[PDB]
């Protein structure tokens, strides 16, 4: 069976173009993947993009009650053989720490932070602290939710793609070049097909679009 399908594990990210460097061995002016920039110095490479922000918020928050029973059954079945509704959002520690206190935990979604060092003692926000992907799966198996969104960062995307635990990738392309030090991990793209390509959008002069890739 495909766990990414049974537990509806999707990834959502936004990547921009990478700003060249005149020094160092990391300049890739000819990179085969134009949009691969994820972060810089612990924060996003670009300045507040309200357009992607709204998009991100809608995707990760939207739930359809009518479609849940079907998911409930699909899961009850898998679990059988193995033996307010909200989506889950999963993020690495650095990502969680990069979010300003006032915006955490992300409202209307069940928050999960992956970390082997954070403790419930110092993390007062309502969030599940998970020690590993393995434990993440243990959590989803005993949790009522709609879809599970992996929202970052690079390390977390890598682990999930590497384990073939991603069913869909919601990929925002930011058409701007900014300095970057964290990039989207490479994986076998032949395993996916683009299933949604939005019209172009504009943020203060910078264009961007939204793509969705679904596993074959
Ligand atoms: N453009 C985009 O869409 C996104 C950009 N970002 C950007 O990416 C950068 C942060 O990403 P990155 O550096 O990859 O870090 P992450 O945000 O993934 O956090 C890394 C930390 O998460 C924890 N972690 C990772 N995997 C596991 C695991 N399997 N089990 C338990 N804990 C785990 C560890 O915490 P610990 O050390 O406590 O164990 C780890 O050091 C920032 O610059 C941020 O702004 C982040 C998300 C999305
Ligand atoms: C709004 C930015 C954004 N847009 C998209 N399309 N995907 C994401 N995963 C994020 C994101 C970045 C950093 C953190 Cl910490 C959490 C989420």
């Amino acid at each position: 069976e495909n766990l990414s399908d049974v537990f509806d594990i999707y990834a959502i990210c936004a990547c921009c173009k990478v700003a060249p460097t005149s020094a160092g061995t990391k300049n890739e002016p000819f990179s085969p993947r134009t949009f691969r920039g994820l972060g810089n110095k612990g924060t996003l490479p670009w300045k507040c993009n309200s357009v992607d922000m709204k998009y991100f918020s809608s995707v990760t928050t939207y739930v359809d009650e009518s479609k849940y029973e079907k998911l409930k059954w699909k899961r009850e079945r898998y679990l059988r053989m193995e033996a307010k509704l909200q989506n889950v959002v999963v993020m690495g520690r650095s990502s969680w720490e990069s979010i300003p206190k006032q915006y955490k935990p992300l409202p209307n979604r069940i928050n999960v932070v992956l970390s082997k060092t954070l403790t419930k003692e110092d993390v007062k926000e309502k969030v599940f602290i998970i020690d590993s992907i393995d434990d993440l799966l243990l959590l989803l198996k005993k949790l009522k939710y709609y879809k599970c969104f992996i929202i970052g960062g690079a390390q977390v995307y890598r682990e999930c793609l590497s384990r073939n635990l991603i069913k869909q990738i919601y990929f925002t392309r930011i058409n701007g070049a900014y300095p970057c030090d964290v990039f989207f991990p490479e994986f076998d793209e032949s395993e996916f097909r683009v299933t949604s390509v939005s019209e172009v959008y504009n943020s203060k002069g910078t264009t961007l679009d939204f793509l969705v890739y679904s596993k074959v």
